[PDB]
């Protein structure tokens, strides 16, 4: 991301927080505004806000670029202001369960999306699109949390439950449709593209990225140059467990069994020990170069009019 | 009515085939989001699902009163239900409560705990999914989306306003001011409550007046400030459900105006028991607010709310019925 963008981008954020805190309407309630003001600025614009910006990227290279005006890419900013809103939410509610922020600030500050939505969209073809598509992504985000959790019972790991086809759909849901998916349709419908064929196209490639993005991660989290990765203290579905449990033999499984989820650091380094002599390094520098050329393919491949630049753009900002 | 009640419960397991049984690939997930939904949504009153039909009832046109159409009422009553099953299951979690209406609080079942508050924004969230449904082709749909997204966000400044009342598990005596008080139920209670079914109705009747609905809010705002006042008064001084608010440090009616009518002596009482664990705390407070005439005072506060509210109905006017708004009072006051 530019500087321009980067600069344009942060200059919308004083706006939604005066928008959403009813700057100019007198309120009855000062006292519990002014916190709620201090909820968004403490929890919502510090981060990289790579989904935001990504929202802008994706309108700036889909849009026409005759249409491409300062105070649409401003209405760009404003969506990808909303994808950040969620992922603020989402970020709340991580640190509610891992424990000044109160256990109904995660549904306040995701319920402010949508008056964010209403103020700038109401009146725009795009926006019946727009609400439906936040209304369908927190759905489905919350069916891929509850999933997550079903791998956990009694604060143990049910390591029967680590299947690669569950852990497939632990990232599609839980974290591709909001991360990759609604920055890009985000982009698309203020674009006026409505096509359900140009939709499930970019779909298909970015759950195809998510997948790789989550799996990079799950593996730099224990085999990364130190934040210093958990996991494997979190006794979490991370996609070196799933394909330590697919390489185990017995005596390997009851390594597993017996150290996976503990708060012991020893017990950490018996798991680090076995990822190495399963060769996980190995395996996942295979899965790299030949998932790489899998996504570079189907982009190549891009058809509805869609433009490969995007995704290329966004591909290249995970692979590096 | 029996025919009203049933028609309306007949809806529900249509709602939760809609939300779980219409995502293949995670059969798991959605078995447990039927259960999420049949503990929490359907068991005792819904008052405000069945309130949402009887206001479309007498908004509509007599000629347009089709089942097709009091299903829709229905349908929107439910989402209503909806949103206040997310509200409760969080409110639980954030009381740390041990019941609600005598079930254990869905936070409280085994391997739960803090993924109620996952529980909690999707059952709000699972409302939008069935008004898509069944009312995406209608004029009423964005209006009610707007509306539900407004109330939820509103419901949530009452939340908060209500935590500004507590620190650290302690009361703020200093906080439980009348006007804070009528801003918690109007925010908290009163907009999810009473506006909402009755908006809902006009919606669903194609009345969009903003004036119209102003006029609503008014009277439906000062009928909920009664409702929570009387809820309050019961909590204390009902012939036992028992009532636990004075343990758990809440901004009452009761608290609000025993403060207000307080001596110093008074005042250190309740600074000393009220919101504490032990039962003979309760048994101080609740002497208190007999030596202060809190019974006497609520019964003169019953009868000429009563009557400044009947008086303003009487003075509403654009389209608005009446009968709508006596038949709600005659529902909380009981005459
Ligand atoms: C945003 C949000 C989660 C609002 C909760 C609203 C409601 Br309604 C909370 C219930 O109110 P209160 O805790 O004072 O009494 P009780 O639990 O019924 O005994
Ligand atoms: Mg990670
Ligand atoms: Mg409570
Ligand atoms: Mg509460
Ligand atoms: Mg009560
Ligand atoms: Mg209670």
């Amino acid at each position: 991301f530019s500087k321009e963008e980067s600069r344009e981008f942060m200059a919308i954020f004083p706006d939604i927080v005066r928008d959403l805190t009813d700057a100019g309407r007198h309120t009855d309630i000062p006292e519990v505004t002014k916190r709620f003001a201090k909820v968004l600025q403490y929890n919502v614009p510090t981060g990289k806000k790579t989904r935001g910006l990504s929202t802008v990227i994706a309108y700036k290279m889909l849009e026409k670029p005759e249409n491409l005006t300062p105070e649409n890419v401003r209405l760009a900013g404003i969506l990808g202001w909303c994808v950040e809103l969620l992922q603020a939410s989402l970020l709340i509610m991580d640190d509610l369960m891992d424990r000044f922020l109160a256990i109904n600030d995660c549904l306040h500050v995701e319920s402010s999306l949508y008056s964010v939505l209403r103020k700038y969209f109401s009146h725009l073809p795009c926006y019946v699109p727009i609400i439906e598509l936040f209304h369908d992504v927190n759905f489905k985000t919350n069916m891929g949390q509850s999933l997550d959790a079903l791998c956990m019972k009694d604060g143990r790991p049910i390591l029967s439950q680590f299947t690669m086809k569950r852990y497939s759909s632990i990232v599609k849901y839980k974290t591709s449709y909001y991360t990759f998916q609604l920055p890009v349709s985000l982009g698309m419908y203020l674009a006026d593209m409505y096509d359900p064929e140009q939709h499930r196209q970019a779909k298909t490639i970015l759950m195809e990225i998510g997948e790789f993005f989550q799996i990079q991660d799950d593996f730099l989290d224990a085999f990364g140059d130190s934040k210093v990765g958990t996991d494997i203290k979190e006794g979490k579905c991370s996609w070196l467990a799933v394909v330590a449990l697919q390489r185990s033999n017995p005596a390997q499984r009851q390594i597993m069994e017996e150290h996976y989820g503990r708060p012991e650091p020893e017990s950490t380094q018996i798991i680090k020990n076995l990822y190495i002599e399963l060769g996980l390094p190995a395996t996942f520098a295979v899965y790299e170069e030949e998932s790489f050329n899998i996504i570079r393919t189907h982009i190549h491949q891009i058809s509805k009019g869609l433009p490969h630049d995007l995704f290329f753009k966004i591909m290249k900002k995970i692979y590096k």
